[PDB]
């Protein structure tokens, strides 16, 4: 399980953790949100987003 930072606000999506208040079970990778999710936070679409590894 990987972790993924909005490049806008800072959220960080955490596999581990999902977003169940959105729909999202704990453990879903980030490829497999819907197309159609956004940062809980500040809106953004899936495009920006980065995965936090090298
Ligand atoms: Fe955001």
């Amino acid at each position: 399980m990987a972790k993924w930072v909005c490049k806008i606000c800072g959220y960080i999506y955490d596999e581990d953790a999902g977003d169940p208040d959105n729909g999202i079970s704990p453990g879903t990778k980030f490829e497999e949100l819907p197309d159609d999710w956004v940062c809980p936070i500040c809106g953004a679409p899936k495009s920006e987003f980065e995965k936090l590894e090298d």
